[PDB]
Parts: C-alpha cells; structure tokens; sequence
C-alpha cells in the first residue's frame, strides 16, 4: 500500500478506497507514524493531508482513518503527530483544523484524543521576522487570534481534555500577552482584540475564579499591562486602564464611581501597577524601558495626566531648591574664573569646592546611566578634568576652564521646563538643532572649502593659506565680507566671479534651510510639542521622587486605601484608587451607575 | 494690536535665551583672553555687534590662546542664528494656527 | 471605469473565440505591447490596473497577480515579471525612467510591484554605490 | 517621489555597467509553476514575492492558492 496512494485517498476524500489498508499494515508491522509514510523533508503525516483538502465543511476520511490507527497497536497515535522541521516545528493537525476556521473537524480531532497544549514553536512561529505570524504557541491563542469564539468556547468548555487559560509558551506567555502582541492600533485589529480580552477574562471568572489571569508574568517579567505599556500599544493600553464591567463580574474592574449629585460625579482608578512608589511600573516603563517612538502620547492618557500633574505640584520646591542650588554653583565658578591670574586662600576654596561640585555631578550622572544628561556629563567630565591639569600645573588647563563655564551656563536652558511657555521653547531649541542644522553645515562646508581651494591656487597678499581664505569666505555669511576689484592680480575677473557665484549659492543655501523649516513646521500636530514637553517633565518627576545618588529617599504611596465591592471568595477587596472629579451635562439621558457611596463626602 | 502681540509673547523669551548665551560667552572671552576684551561690559558689546552685523572675527596673532578664541566666536555666530531662527519659526506657528476674525 | 472593464470584456472574448493567440503580445508599428505604451504614454489607471490583475477560474490564467499561501492573516503574493523587468531589452522600467515625456513618472515609480522590486535592486547594489 | 525616481534611475545605470566594461545582469524573480495553460501544459513565469497582513481577512472569501501550506 503506497505512500503516493495513501496520499491520493486522502485527498480524494472517498473512505471506501481506504479498503485492505489494515490488513496490509499488519503483516508488515510497519506504522502510520514511521518515516516511510512521512515526507521526511518535514515530517508531515496523511493526517494533516486529509485535513488540508477538506470537504464543504469537513473531509469524510478522517474517522475511518484514525480508526485503522486505533486497530493496530501504535505507541505513538497519529493525531499527536509533530513536524520536525527547524522552519515549522511542533505544528499538528489541531492546528491546522483551528486555522481552517472548521470546528465539526476541530470536535472530531479532540474527541480522538488530540492533544490541546502542543506547541508551534517552529521558527515560522516566531517573534520578530520576515514574513511570519507569531500568536503564541498553543491552539487557544490561534483560536483567539483569528476571531473564532466558537472554537474558542469549545477548547475551553469541552467534557474531556479541557484547555487551560494559565498555560504559557516558551516566552512565558499566557493568551492575553499574546493578544497584546498581535495589535496595531488599526481599527480591526483593535476592535478584535479589545473584544476577545474581555471574553477571555470573563469566561476566566466564570471557569477558575481563585487564579488572577493579569498577575502572570512573562519570562522577562511582565504583564499584559506592562508589556502593553513597553511594546508602545496604545489601543489596549488605554482600553486595560480604565475599564468598567456589570454585575456578575464587577470585580473585574478598574474604574469606579465613588458618588454622583446631579451632574457632578467623581471616578476611582486603580492605580495597581500604574503607581511609581511600587518597583517597574508603567510610568518608569513608558519613561525608561520602552523604545517606542509615541511613547509622549502615552502620557497624556487620562489617569496618567493627573497623577503625574499632582506629583508635579507636591515637588515644586524641590525643583526650585535644586535651581538655585546650581545657579550658586555656577555664580562661584564665574567668580573662581574672572580672578585667574586673603585672596589666594579665597581662590583655592573656589578651586576645591569647583572639583568638588564637578565630581557631584559626574558621578550622579554616572549613577544615572547605571541629549541633556549627555550635555550635563560633558561638563562634569571637563571640568574635572580642568581642575585636574590645574592641580599638576600643565597650563593648558584654562582652554578647558572657559570652555567649560560656557557650557555651565548654557546647561543652565534645562530649567526652562517648570513653564509651558519656555519649555516648548526649549524643547524646539533641540528640535532645531539635531534635526536641521546638522545637514545645512554638511552642505556648507563642502560650499566653503571648495572656493578657499580655488582662490588661494588663483591668487598666487589676498588669500595666503586655506584657513585664511576660509575665514575671508565666512565674513561674507556673517555680513562683513570684503569684495573689491583686486588691481594687483594677474586674474581679477575671475576671482571676481567666482566671489559673486559664490555670495549666490551662500544665499540659495540659507533660503531652503528656511523653506525646510516652513515644510515641518506647517505639516504637523500642534499637540506633539506640548506631549513632548509632559514627557520631559514626567522624566524629572520620576527622578525627583528617587532621590539623590548618596540618600535615598522613602517614598509615599499615592492614593486611597478604599473598599471597592467583595471578591468571589467571600471578603472585601481593598484597592488603592486616585480620586477625579466630572462634570457631564448629558448626564439625565443615559443610564446611572453603581455608586460606593450614597451621598457625597 | 499685532505689535503689541509681538512684544508682549515673543520678545521677552527670546531676550531671556539671549542674554543668557552672550554674558557666558562674554565671561569665557575675557577670562581667556589674558587688548581686545578687556572686560566683562566691553566683551558683551563686541558679541551683540555680531548680531547687527559689524562683527570683528580674526585671527589673533598676539594671544597665547588662538585657535581656542577663534572657535568659541564661531559657536557663538551659530548658536545665535539658531535662537533667531526659532524665533521665526515660533512666530509662524502662532499665525497659521489662528482664527482671522480674532485680531479684527 | 470604462477602459478597465472593456479592457477585461475583450480579454475573456479573446480567451473564448481564440484562445491560442496572445493579444497582448502584439506590437504596434513603433515596437510597444499595450503595457508599455500605457507606460510611456503616463496612463496611470489602466497601468495600475493591468500591472495587478486578477481573474476567476475559467480565465485565471490570464492573470498577473496569484497567491502562495495563505495562513490566518498573512498571505504571500505574487507578481508577474515579464515586461516589468529591467533585465530584457526594452522594459516597463527603462520606459519610465527614459523613454517618456510624461510630467508624472514620479507618480508611476512609487506603484505597488515596482516600488518593491526598486528597493531590492538598490539594496544589493550599495557596495557598488560606495565604491 | 522625485527622489525615488532619482533613486530608480541611478540603480539602472549601475546595472547597465560601465562604459569599457558591460555588465552580465541577473534576472530578478523566481521560476515558478502557476498554472495550466489552455493547450495542455503548464505555464511557468517568473514572479516576484510580496508578503501583506491582512486583518479583515475572515469577512472576504478565500482566495485560490498554489500551496497548501507555507514555505
Ligand atoms: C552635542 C552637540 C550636538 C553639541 C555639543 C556642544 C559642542 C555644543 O555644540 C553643538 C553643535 C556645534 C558644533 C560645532 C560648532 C558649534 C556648534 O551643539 C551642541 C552643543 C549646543 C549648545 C546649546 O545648548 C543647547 O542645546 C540648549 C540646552 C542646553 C542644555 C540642556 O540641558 C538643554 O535641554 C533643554 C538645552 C551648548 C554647547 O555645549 C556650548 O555652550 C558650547 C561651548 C558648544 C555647544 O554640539
């Protein structure tokens, strides 16, 4: 009985020429399962052929095959069959029934006793690829991830071999990482994903009530929140965040309403992982762990806004205290620097408590990275530095002084973000300078030394050297430059010429670094700058509240310890909550909601 | 009514940035320089003759320190451009983001 | 919306009545097939259109656009080259870039085959570019 | 898009090679089995593989394939 006509047979899909196959298998005591009636190339069984060819709804040579599997003795069945390629590995039949979107073959394999925690863990099944498709490893997530609900509540609720919600991959993910995984905040995909994670924590409730589904970490240590909040998905983000469900699963919240009076209310939200006091949460995730490049418009999601505004508000002192401490700090190095040259011993207090400050503020910023902090660590290191060729008296110590004092009072532009006036001021500033400048002096420069080469080779006291003529050049761009008639050289209109040509494409040059301006300044969002600025500002709040690199500072837990309703196990679930308050004039149409309180407090 | 919009919002920030980037230029430039910069309130006029445009840059053959004076002038002439340019630019994102009836 | 849909009429009656000839092989007296005068001349529609055309199960083989796979929301799709491209005399990509007066050939680079097949092209070719 | 037109025209003046020395070019694709022709035989053409996701895929039909799975 050949392997091609086994193959034939079962994609025919006529079970009648499936005849004298048993008797044959047998006498030879050759299996199913053995290599002669595999590809070899991957593995792949008739099983999995007779479930790709598949009939209107379902193939009618299935049973009678697994059947003629049950006859003969095999260890190892064939419903449970693997590939063993390094493409495609650990793919089943289960598998490709649930991806056929066919739950009548999906009741027939699991009712042969297939098995519904294998998995795809191939590298076709893999993360972050070319041309790919990663929805975890097991058959509920493919279930999950194609929008097949029926397929879903069956895995889930069939009378043997159920499928467990808290069982993971090999990346320690559970369905609703998985499910944060696939989004991408396209409408679909958002309306596929909010949609299956509520069924799934439903029917969670309903099926194992003790276990938390959103406690589980990954192998790197995170939720489905804070993965969420890392992987920049800002549709599932904000959905998790303030979520709100009906009676029988109210638990399940993570918005409530602590009293309402006409059109006055006032909502809780947990602030469970969101909160900073508590080690790796989404703040510091979203400010520090996530490269993501809308990680500003993360911020300004409506429980965050506030809590970050009131965290604002109680460190506004310490703001200005650290302000002043570093202006004090810059007025004596101006002092130390004017008087280089009672007062010698004046002079070195200066220079020690200058080395002292400089190696404060290098190792603190050190202690950080264990633009702006690049900014401050170059002036730590230079001065430092400075002050230690002063001590050895090598003399080349005051280029190094001056310059950086320079950079002491320009680093003084990072506290222009207590105000929103200055700040997205200064935030333009940067923006200014990384992005349009750079490739304006790229261009320039390739201008500039290319007419300096000319004139100085035409000119052989006008222009002696390069570096004269480069400087004689950059007058002109400043408006000092110098163009005469030269009566002494052999060559005068051509010098002449070139220095005309040359003012002209100085002149072009300027005019679209302008024009290029204008392009992104008009064709943008005038919300981006202000999110950039809450960024920056949430950046120094968090390091604010960590406190300085030699004290440590104990930290206060934001929020109400607050009884919000009763767990399925018979207590009180006690939740720390951030209180804001609503006004809706709209209010009387709508239905009301379940209040904590029955009059306002 | 626009010239007073333009003092009263544009001017004081960009005087602020301004005169923080020309007297730390200033000190640096007269600290190094020991006559061209003699002190702190003749420094900071011979920067702001930049900004009109009847700037002095050369090559001081007399100062022990050249090459250092030479590029601290030339970062000042770019940082100085920069703020000007935001300037504008700021200014431009006021005006295209307006309602016309709103000066009327 | 009436050239595309009299373009494909008069395909499906060619497949009928003779089916062992090709129509759109034939040459006009200055030597271009109907893709590449659409190509030159800038017809942007009817250029799109022909360049990814699909048709059903009596005719399907006078397409130009298949499918390899297809597993849950990923598929993998293929494109036919046979004017298209640069490596026989005389393409669709020579034409664009060096045979048409047409304004917007900019327009017809950045088309759903060709802008892929650029990017490949220009992506084994850096270290010549370098060079 | 003038810039990849620019981009377009300078990747087909490096394959046509330099002017001493002309350049063996080779062909871009893949050699593929698509179908049958109406005479009987199979038409083999030489393709270009682009790979889409799709997540409104299950409100549409199906499409015809040449593979039953991927690859
Ligand atoms: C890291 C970069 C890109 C940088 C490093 C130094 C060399 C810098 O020259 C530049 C570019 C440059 C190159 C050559 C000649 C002139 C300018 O700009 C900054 C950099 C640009 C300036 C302007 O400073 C700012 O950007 C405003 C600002 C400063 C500190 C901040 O924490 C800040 O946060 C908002 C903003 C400061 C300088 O350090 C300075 O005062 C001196 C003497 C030169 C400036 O290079």
């Amino acid at each position: 009985f050949d392997r091609d006509r086994l193959f034939n047979v079962v994609a025919r899909g006529n079970p009648e020429d499936l005849a004298g196959l048993l008797e044959y298998l047998r006498r030879t005591s050759k299996y199913l399962t053995d290599s002669e009636y595999t590809e070899g190339s991957t593995g792949k069984t008739c099983l999995m052929k007779a479930v790709l060819n598949l009939q209107d709804g379902v193939n009618a040579c299935i049973q009678p095959l697994l059947e003629i599997d049950r006859d003969s003795g095999n260890p190892q069945p064939l419903v449970n069959a693997q590939c063993t390629d390094e493409y495609y590995r650990g793919h089943s039949a289960l598998h490709i029934a649930i991806e056929k979107r066919s739950l009548q073959c999906v009741k027939l394999l699991v009712e042969n006793g297939a098995n519904v925690h294998a998995k795809a863990c191939g590298h076709f099944f893999q993360k972050n690829q070319d041309t790919c498709f990663y929805f975890g490893e097991l058959p509920l997530s493919l279930a999950a991830c194609t929008k097949q609900w029926d397929v879903v509540n069956y895995l889930l609720e069939n009378p043997h071999q159920p499928a467990s919600l808290q069982a993971q991959d090999s990346l320690g993910n559970t369905v609703l990482h998985a499910l944060v995984m696939i989004a991408d905040d396209s409408a679909e995909n958002s309306a596929l994903v909010v949609r299956m994670y509520d069924g799934l924590l439903q029917a969670g409730a309903r099926l194992c009530p003790n276990v938390q589904l959103e406690g589980i970490p990954n192998l790197e240590g995170l939720t489905p929140l804070k993965l969420a909040a890392k992987e920049g998905k800002i549709e599932i983000f904000k959905h998790i965040l303030q979520r709100e469900f009906s009676a029988p699963c109210q638990s399940l919240s993570r918005k409530f309403t602590e009293w309402c009076y006409g059109p006055v209310r006032v909502s809780l939200y947990d602030l469970a992982s969101v909160d900073s006091w508590e080690e790796n949460s989404v703040l510091e995730i979203i400010a520090f762990h996530s490269r993501s490049p809308h990680r500003h418009r993360m911020v300004v999601l409506e429980p965050l806004n506030k809590l970050l505004q009131a965290k604002w508000d109680r460190l506004i002192p310490r703001f200005c205290f650290n302000f002043l401490c570093y202006l004090v700090y810059m007025l004596i190095f101006t002092a130390v620097a004017y008087h280089q040259p009672a007062g010698n011993s004046m002079l070195l207090l200066g220079h020690i408590l200058i080395l002292l400050g400089g190696v404060y503020l290098l190792l603190g910023q050190l202690w950080y990275f264990w633009y702006s902090e690049i900014l401050f660590l170059l002036q730590a290191l230079l001065t430092v530095l400075s002050q230690v060729l002063c001590f050895l008296a090598i003399e080349w110590y005051l280029p190094l002084l001056v310059s950086s004092l320079a950079m002491g009072w320009t680093n003084l532009l990072y506290y222009t973000r207590g105000f929103q006036h200055t700040g997205i001021y200064s935030v333009m500033i940067e923006k200014v300078i990384l992005r349009d400048l750079l490739r304006f002096l790229l261009v320039y420069l390739v201008f500039l030394f290319g007419f300096a080469v000319a004139l100085v080779s035409l000119s052989r006291p006008p222009y002696r050297s390069i570096l004269d003529a480069s400087l004689e050049l950059f007058k002109f761009t400043i408006g000092m430059g110098e163009l005469a008639f030269q009566e002494q050289l052999r060559f005068r209109g051509v010098v002449l010429l070139l220095l005309l040509a040359y003012v002209l494409l100085t002149y072009v040059l300027l005019l679209n670094m302008l024009i290029a301006l204008m392009s992104e300044t008009v064709n943008s969002v005038a919300t981006d700058s202000w999110s950039i600025w809450k960024l920056q500002k949430a950046i120094s709040v968090l390091e604010m509240e960590n406190g300085y690199w030699w004290c440590r500072r104990k930290k206060q837990r934001a929020g109400v310890m607050l009884t919000v309703g009763t767990r399925p196990d018979g207590s009180p679930d006690e939740r720390w909550c951030f209180r804001v308050g609503e006004m809706n004039w709209a209010t009387w149409e709508q239905t009301l909601p379940r209040t904590l309180c029955e009059e306002p407090s």
